[PDB]
């Protein structure tokens, strides 16, 4: 059965809920972006519309089967109605095509829905604006103080200079880059890009990249892995073993191999700075864990909540432990006492 957390007061709305077989009361299933835990339960069978930005509806009408129409894309920072209610989507900095829902009730309530989200300062200057939010569902995977992590461009940073770097010392250097799902794409992209080659990678995540729009894709990825010198593979493949069988399958192309595994937080961030990361070495083989976060720190978070100023905040990630509820709850109370509101 559905959670609460997943329904949205006033509506027959329902929020990335695929998964409980047909809600009661539900006219429209929202979906904020195409990742695996919120998806769950959709596929060509499934009969009611769903709501969601373009890239999703590409994703699932190319990678799901859903037909087309079932399919209702709508564009971001515009205004549409939705079953007789006001909805907008905005960016919400997570993966490509995240979402998060803005809810105009009829009775004059307005309700904030993250989705899964990266907070930031140019959230201050959106649609958010120009009104206030009484109900906010956050999302708070990173809800406690030690989870710190730096910014996306300087672990880009890093990336580029190591793999820059290692190829220049040893033009035989193959790197390779860990992947699971959507989201992340700079890291791959943006080492290809100071390497002048192409990302190789399979059919079926060349698939799943050109259904994203980014611009002059065509010239960054590639299914001819002879070609390219940064290959992806899946992230369960990003281990010694995994390493070394990939080497040998490039014919003596290669005798190194440098990869990366973009993880979002590690324990290793509560001692460590991005400039003293070092890699795990086996042989002609490292492995770099690198923090790049597509959800927010818990600086990022309490700052645009201490913005929005919400009247009642609804968490929906960590929220199977009564620990964990109180400690948000201790938090989310804090926040609104060194603010004000
Ligand atoms: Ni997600």
């Amino acid at each position: 059965t559905c959670p609460f957390y997943k329904k949205i007061p006033g509506t027959g709305f329902t929020v990335d809920a695929f998964q409980y077989g047909v809600v009661e009361g539900c006219t429209a299933y929202f979906l904020t972006h195409f990742h695996s835990d919120h998806y769950a339960g959709l596929s060509k069978h499934f009969t009611f519309p769903v709501y969601c930005s373009e890239i999703t509806g590409n994703l699932l009408k190319n990678k799901l089967h859903v037909q087309e129409q079932y399919i209702h894309p709508l564009p971001l920072d515009t205004e549409c109605i939705v079953n007789g209610v006001k909805v907008v989507l905005l960016d919400a900095n997570h993966c490509p095509g995240a979402v998060m829902i803005l809810f105009y009730l009829p009775n004059g309530t307005v309700i904030l829905h993250t989705g899964d989200f990266r907070a930031d300062p140019s959230m201050e200057r959106s649609l958010l604006a120009d009104q206030k939010v009484h109900m906010l569902y956050l999302d708070t995977t990173y809800c406690s103080p030690e989870y710190t992590f730096p910014s996306q461009q300087e672990v880009i940073r890093f990336a580029i200079n190591t793999a820059f770097e290692a190829v220049t010392l040893n033009p035989h250097a193959l790197v390779v880059c860990g992947t699971y799902s959507i989201g992340k794409e700079k890291v791959f992209l943006a080492i290809a890009d100071v390497l002048g080659s192409k990302v190789g990678m399979s059919q079926e995540k060349y698939k799943t990249l050109q259904c994203l729009n980014i611009p002059e894709i065509n010239s960054l990825i590639t299914t001819d892995m002879c070609s390219s010198l940064v290959h992806l593979l899946p992230m369960m493949q990003i281990n010694f073993k995994g390493l070394q069988s990939h080497l040998k399958k490039c014919g003596g192309k290669y005798n190194q191999i440098l990869a990366f595994r973009p993880t979002g937080w590690t324990h290793s961030n509560k001692f460590t700075r991005i400039a003293d990361v070092i890699p795990q070495t086996k042989g002609n083989i490292s492995i770099y864990g690198i923090p790049y976060s597509e959800h927010s720190s818990y600086l990022e978070m309490k700052r645009f909540v201490q913005w929005l100023k919400p009247q009642k905040i609804i968490p929906t990630v960590n929220v199977g432990t009564w620990k964990s509820r109180s400690t948000m709850e201790k938090y989310f109370r804090e926040w609104k006492l060194e603010a004000g509101y």
